[PDB]
């Protein structure tokens, strides 16, 4: 469960931290070169700088293994196509410069993250009839924890943001994985200066949305709900789903009024960072017990249990 | 002062830069303290600022070897950056210096500047409350950047209200914090493409006009200028507007504008850094009043170049 997997992992990065590899701290790909993380460098004029117009996309490998990389693949593709945006490699091609940047990083548990920009040309000075010189970037990383594990064994502290709002999808479509986290920031910022650790933005109609980067999931009288609208649909919540229907829980992807908050018997967080993460004060007030919730583990062990399924991830040589 | 001859003299110096030899004539920037062509800039993919877009960003100005209005620029930055938990990271006396030696060295009498002052290596997810950040800036010069082309200016542009998209609302992002979190505006530059215009114009989503891809729009009607107060961007050629509308006797209204307002203008005409005044004269498919510049847009036009060369809002470039 949680401690045999926090103990593993653990034991992996004791590995990792005393490596002499100097990639094992980070990889990068710009334009077909492989430097160091750090090393990495972008042209000033690329787009995705100037006016961050691009999309991007987060899949995980866990242990030596890549969790569900067809599915974030075909989610950046699906991004790409709603913004006017060209995959510049091939989808298979990809697939194979990523798993050859993570074995030469040595990394086992490692944050991946690729990002397709406009290019160095924006769409104001644009001649129709011809396309853009999308670019690609594509960089591995540690794995990063939006919640350390300690934390997750007890759960962390949420607030339902009051001072901002999510952008809403008629500005900002929310299913497009995009970087502009201007409500988002200040949803973080609003949770340090309120004593909390996670923010819960609201639709601007009082209903639930999304947070910093992660997908929400009320618990309610033995059924799970999440927002369907205004939000990213999280792969970790569509493994929620497959988890859940496979115990038996269904969960509901509907519109969320945000008293459900206030009412659920459990909540917790899903992202590809941090994976299952629960929430146990609300508000400055605890959910319930306190405790880390019955259904919230059931979830938390079968996400990690599908994580070594061949029908969800495939292994890493090094 | 007269349309052809501001164009006519900013062409004549085009011609010269054109054909220099010095290599930073293309553009320049500035980057962690070392100065570099503009093509060869290059940023830490790592950067906060292209990560997560945590930034802000402003344009000055340089006319015909003049810095129009740095001073307000430099300080609608610094508010900017205090507004989203920001800091300049130099004086801001030697952010001048660097701007007006970087325009000296780049021979460009006519220059885009841009000033980015981003969040740094490190983001705000996991990050102790208690620590400053060590927050990044980047700086460039390049050639004079045109949102509507001289020759379009004489006639004026065409100009969409955006159906297909809203402004985001200050709720959400400030829109006096200059960002470029260019989500709704490059959706709105798409739409005017797909609608055979060239300029959208943003509603925010509650029958109120606001702004564009980035610039401020104008209406005119029956002798008062109106511009949107809230959910836009207070621009610096705006507040120009307004002192050379006021200077030339016209009243100007910064309030709430209902979109009604838009297509019941006498005329309409744009503002921003890059391009000056840019008039309107279609507005969805349809002539504005005659299809030609309106009379208070010209007169507000000479006057916004009027005050280019005027020592009170611009000062002049000592070049090599
Ligand atoms: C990608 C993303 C999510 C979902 O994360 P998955 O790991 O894809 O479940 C949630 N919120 C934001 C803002 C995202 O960009
Ligand atoms: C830059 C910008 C403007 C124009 O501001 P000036 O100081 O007038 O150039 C207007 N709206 C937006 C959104 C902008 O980014």
């Amino acid at each position: 469960t949680m401690d045999e997997i926090f103990a593993a992992y653990e034991k992996r990065q004791a590995v990792l931290e005393e490596s002499s590899n100097p990639l094992s701290k980070g990889i990068a790909w710009v334009f077909g070169e492989l430097v160091p993380l750090a090393e990495a460098r972008i042209p000033l004029m690329d787009q995705g700088f100037m006016h961050s117009d691009l999309t991007y996309d987060v899949p995980s490998v866990w242990d030596g293994r890549f969790f569900r990389l067809d599915d974030h693949i075909a989610r950046l593709e699906a991004s790409c196509a709603k913004m006017r945006l060209q995959l510049p490699l091939p989808r298979e091609e990809v697939k194979q410069i990523l798993v050859d940047m993570v074995a030469k990083s040595e990394i086992k548990d490692a944050f991946v993250e690729l990002i397709v920009t406009r290019g160095l040309k924006g769409v104001r000075g644009h001649t129709p009839g011809e396309t853009f010189k999308n670019h690609l970037y594509m960089f591995v990383q540690p794995y990063v924890w939006v919640m350390d594990p300690d934390i997750q064994k007890t759960g962390g502290k949420a607030i339902i943001a009051r001072t901002v709002r999510r952008i809403p999808p008629g500005s900002i479509d929310p299913t497009v994985k995009n970087l502009q986290w201007g409500d988002l920031t200040r949803g973080l910022f609003e949770a340090a200066d309120r004593g909390a650790t996670y923010p819960f933005l609201t639709d601007g109609d009082a209903n639930l949305t999304e947070g910093s980067g992660f997908n929400v999931l009320l618990v309610k009288d033995g059924v799970i709900y999440t927002p369907d609208r205004g939000v990213l649909q999280g792969v970790t919540r569509k493994s929620c789903i497959d988890v859940a229907k496979s115990l038996g829980i269904e969960v509901r992807v509907q519109f969320v009024p945000i008293q459900m908050a206030y009412d659920a018997d459990e909540i917790f967080m899903a992202t590809t960072a941090g994976g299952i993460m629960p929430i146990t004060t609300l508000d400055d007030k605890p959910i319930q017990s306190g405790k880390v919730g019955p259904i919230t583990k059931k979830i938390w062990d079968g996400y990690w249990a599908i994580h070594y399924d061949d029908a969800y991830s495939f292994e890493i040589q090094y």
